């Protein structure tokens, strides 16, 4: 245990008579609005999301980079920083790497996981970035380079990518490129379309039965004209043309302004392409900041279509769930602690919606009140829920407190490098 | 002649002189750069965007409405207006009507359309407002409705409109609603959808065999929350649900702030579903404004995608190419002649970029020369061809300028009554 | 009474036992958090919210308008509807008034206001639209038109609403106008806004000596190119000019895609330039939905922003807020009683907001915590509060529940005749 | 000179035919319009845009940094290639340079500005990244930190760019800061500015007489929340509050989408606190890319309130232009050319609107003819005035091509050592 179990009674003994209190009188509340509290806690106890091997290191902007103190040497640092988020939250058992940052020994790295109690997640590959020795670059483009060579050196690596996670226990790979022109006439849209989805039939040959393909979109950075896999709309087209293994990813902050996601969401479930999320919050682009800390309302909306679906037996229907943000001014693992736990509150916001009221004001035609039934669930304090979840599951009533009265950062920072400041990268 | 003859001859010979000499030297530079200026003339003479019967009459907003002198009376006097703009222009030979705002007998429409020189292009329909009589509202929407009855009505609303267009020679139907949500939760996003999904799947099957159905996509207003056709994504689902007589239409002022709109008229493309245009400009939502008044390139780069499809030699292409816009603070006649003539401008400044050349710096990766070969062809004025392709079909060299001197708008003032109620 | 007495009764008391249970909850909870609830709940009973007199009426927007029954037709019956409003949430005591639309003897508006418990906001001018036999059109501008006499015509309508202020016990004229350009060219920035500048100046010497002129901002709509009285920098700018009489004020919907807002209100606070806010929210432009309703968080950070500035105790600071908002798909009635449900509910969360705790975090730079201070406030569940205080000041434990019970709507729609 | 003079004659000789033909047939249509080209061309060949010493190097983004060849390997290098641009484009005779990143010692950067025929424009502080070794990291912000000692080092910093500036000739000082906060709470937006103000009137204390204080906002990044220096309203009250040698710096691509930028343009000149541009254009976000390049209209029409200013008589109105851009995807110093060229284009347009017809078509509200009397000087192909401009002045006519027939980038490749991609950075 990454964390002292001591401690985590400890936390718990010195808040458990407050949310005894708490807990019982929302379970009295509930069920005045015919709810069993219970209910929802062994739903909520069940609820996961991947972490990002990535995200455990602090992260930075074009302009800088400011480290914190004991910064994760390497993936196995970093799986270490996984266990404490998972052994606190008990909503993070798995763990999604990224090659070649992540490249080490598959059974190291299955060692050290099933030691730590941590399962992997989907793969990501890496083709909007060079490293060390590679033969050709991905300056413009990757896997819709115009450079077959460079089209081929982007799909061997993707099936190494395949590779490494068949070693390890994962079942999916997640494509994000950077593909895309900073300028008009740079590329040929069409003809770029057409390279990519060509390159991509190639590394969908090469995925096991068991295996998902989730392509990411983004509308722009680094590409900041034009962008390949731009939004959903290409996406589906991706997803819909590579076949029933190719489904699609949708990112929170990957949206032009004003977009409705939360829509996005329920088309992609309709027409069986939604192959998970990228959790995280954002106001102006792709911010990758700490789910649900700039707007819970659209975290909760978000959760209102999957709980819809998971309510109306959409039989083939399990959505990969996962964080991606970046931490440039926070402890990374008191973020991602915090936006596992704002996560399960949405979800659990989500139960508490009383689908059949909704369904008769939705036919009704009753705004009012159809937008007030999702409001009396949202406005819902559930954080008791969630603390009497992680209780009985093994973790800290109050993560965060837990954490840091064991004192892990100092404590890793005494066993690690020092870190220096540089310029941007993250 | 709705301008007189004389009018546009005299216009015209006043402007001869510059416009040879302009001409000439744009010959001139054409040739220096291995491009044939006469077949631009010749295409450009060819370029047509059909003109909305409601573009005619002055615009408003939410907040006010402000007419101005002679507006028009009805659809027959929209014609005449419209009679003018392609008169002048020589860019608009066909005219989009809008159910139930221009209904009257197809057969007069018809005949008032050839004594004018017009023909008509896709019909549209309207189920986002209500007409007196109606046994259902549209408050809560139309074809996805949740009301079955509701649907039904709207359905049979479109059916009319292709049999008004049936008998005046039209061959589409667009499709644009305002369905869609102010508040989480009023509509199932999906249920929504599928209800809509039926009901295009009705009208679809009134469609003639040589007819289109079009469907037009926008972000939000009427609705602003969640809107069923809210963009390109979902109005490709559209088309491919329904069958091959059914494409997306792509309006301009319809996106996200910030979206790349020609790479969604390229992918469209691509797959087939790019049913038209409608045209405007726009600076912060669908602020309807004349084409190309607050930005041209991006106007130019919506019609590059146009041209190199035609490079590329896309089979069976034909986009049908329509002005949606609104005409708030100026004479609706003059809006929509030099939006016309912006339009031609992007499509003769596209048909001027080096694709050779282009092709070759797309491949090597040199970003700066494939930027400056498209800035190449736009940075070039060809006003001068526009002018010479007007005034060899009988438009004006200056169409604004020979539209005042004729004293029409001052015309039509003193022969139609202003509205008093 | 709008509504009967009895009717508020009966829907109080079969709500009454469970609003006890979730009072009596919440009270102990925030004893846990050193928090005392009847203190929070004594300050929701005081903050109120102006209400629109065209707020009522069912709104549309440029491709249609789908009333309602009982559509209330011309400034009599609206306060009719808007006392309905205030006598269930008891958080709505005064109208704002929009000339010439609620143009009516000022004596016969006072005593009906009177006679319905109303009181009278800040007066709303217009020259966004030309008005029947009016001289020249506002169709290019009105203030910062380029003609003399259309600008001369402009000050005098405003100044009128000065007058038809003072006579009902209105304190301020709150000036929004459309003035702008759908065309670049069209407009000279500098000399239409020197144009504004000297006509709002002539428009500020007719005010009394405790009177306030409030500018709004607003990006775009109905001038769709630029507008002369574009956003807060602008404002600030007329406001600085004019005098101290003369604020800005903040319509939340009237911002640019992405904006921090609650920003722009405390740059303002601190200048002393905050005049009013505008509530409403919105999603794409400016949409003017029910305030809370898309975004309820960033209206907790802006009611962060207010309650702090009274905490700190700002000189200056004295704004007068109002719901700016147009219902196309609710009963108008219903829409203003839960938004302005949500605006006390954003500001009980606020006032739940741990200052010296925050403020140890801000100074240690603890982010994380931080954020967490302002979150255990905004997750708190204040609807009993809000129930409660209404509930102690003749209101009702659930406004709309009471509302559609008491059957309002189809009485007015049995007095009132639809045009169809 | 960095280019060969042979290669430059050679070159123009070659384009020479043509441009007579392009200029004279130019200047008759001109003449058909009232206007005399040699007026035009005169005032073009002495319109100047500062170049930024760090736009020379290859940029990048948070994802990755591709580096071209031929890298500069400091500022002497990158001073060499600011010639290069000068000497083609003569239409930037001026380098801002920025601290720390160009620091070396003042008489040597002197001695080598002058032999290269280049000057030098404000100068350029950072406290938006730690430099190696440095005390206080500006990890949570530098002018507005909420400690003293922080904010002092940033304080005492920007004084030593004004030492430096001193010592090459350079007569302001720009301050762009990333302060500001990631998560609402995090800040006291007030406090935050209360403590920019104090620190910033210290800077102002240490201003020469004869220097400007200029102050750079921005919407966001690195700050994804909050910033505080965000927009113009809050620029003016810095700007107001310091002094009458403090004004305002507008950079194009750091406003909210839809802003109409030349409003903010006219608005701060009509109050005196324009102090000038950063050019650079943009589609998404603070894209930094080639000016013109996206959107050239606008472009034109901020130009257009800069010559109204003049047709107004504004007096003591003289706006630092500088242009500032990163370079992903392209040669830095082409780029930088055709920037450089855009915006003389866009100037040279400016100056054809006819004046006394735009003014009459405003004041009878013929919002029609007023915008088309902007298009007719903005659709004008103002090229054979920039070539012969060029030409005049001992530049290029066709400044990229020359680059590249002098060879001038396989040249310094051969003279520099090789880079190697990474991270991201700028
Ligand atoms: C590191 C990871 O590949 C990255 O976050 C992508 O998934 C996408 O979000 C980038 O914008
Ligand atoms: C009148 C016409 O149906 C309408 O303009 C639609 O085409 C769409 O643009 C609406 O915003
Ligand atoms: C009717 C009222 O004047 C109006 O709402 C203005 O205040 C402004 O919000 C408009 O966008
Ligand atoms: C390096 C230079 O200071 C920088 O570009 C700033 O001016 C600002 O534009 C960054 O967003
Ligand atoms: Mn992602
Ligand atoms: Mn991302
Ligand atoms: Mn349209
Ligand atoms: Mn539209
Ligand atoms: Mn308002
Ligand atoms: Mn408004
Ligand atoms: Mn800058
Ligand atoms: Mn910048």
């Amino acid at each position: 245990f990454r964390i002292a179990q001591d401690v985590v009674a400890r936390e718990n003994d010195r808040r458990a008579s407050a949310l005894k209190e708490d807990y019982e009188a929302l379970g009295a509340n509930l069920a005045r609005r015919g709810v069993d509290i219970e209910a929802v806690t062994a739903k909520v106890e069940k609820f996961f999301v991947a972490v990002p091997s990535w995200g455990v290191g602090t992260g930075g902007t074009r302009f800088a980079r400011f480290p914190g103190t004991g910064e994760p040497r390497g993936i196995f640092d970093k799986l270490d920083d996984c266990a404490v988020i998972q052994q606190l939250t008990r909503a993070t058992p798995n763990v999604s790497l990224h090659i070649p940052w992540d490249k080490a020994d598959p059974k190291e790295l299955k060692a050290r996981g099933d030691a730590l109690g941590l399962g992997f997640d989907a793969m990501n590959s890496n083709t909007f970035s060079d490293a060390p020795g590679q033969a050709h670059s991905y300056k413009y483009g990757s896997l819709s380079h115009t450079n077959a060579a460079t089209r081929a050196q982007a799909v061997e690596h993707n099936l190494e990518c395949i590779e490494i996670g068949k070693a390890i226990g994962s079942k999916a790979l997640t494509v994000w490129i950077g593909d895309g022109s900073n300028f008009p006439g740079q590329s040929n849209f069409t003809r770029a379309f057409e390279r990519y989805l060509s390159a991509m039939a190639e590394i969908y040959k090469g995925l096991p039965d068991d295996w998902k393909l989730f392509s990411e979109h983004k509308m722009y950075e680094p590409a900041f004209y034009s962008t390949v896999v731009q939004d959903w709309g290409t996406n589906y087209l991706i997803a819909q043309t590579l076949g029933p293994k190719a489904q699609c990813l949708v990112d929170l902050g990957h949206h032009a302004p004003n977009t409705n996601i939360e829509m996005i969401v329920a088309r992609l479930i309709q027409f069986g392409k939604l192959g998970g999320f990228h959790f995280n919050d954002s106001k102006y682009g792709d911010d990758d900041l700490d789910a649900g800390a700039i707007e819970p309302y659209r975290l909760f909306l978000v959760f209102n279509e999957l709980v819809d679906a998971e309510a109306r037996g959409v039989k083939g229907f399990h959505p990969a769930h996962m964080i991606d943000q970046k931490h440039n001014v926070t402890d990374p693992i008191e973020s991602l602690i915090n936006s596992a736990n704002e996560i399960r509150r949405a979800y659990a916001q989500a139960l508490l919606v009383d689908r059949a009221a909704l369904s008769g004001y939705q036919e009704d035609n009753d705004a009012l009140m159809a937008t007030e039934t999702l409001k009396r669930a949202y406005r819902t304090d559930v954080e008791p829920i969630l603390a009497e979840a992680r209780r009985r599951t093994g973790g800290a009533v109050d993560p965060v407190a837990t954490y840091r009265a064991s004192g892990y950062r100092a404590r890793v920072a005494a066993e690690r490098p020092a870190s220096v400041a540089g310029g941007g990268g993250i």
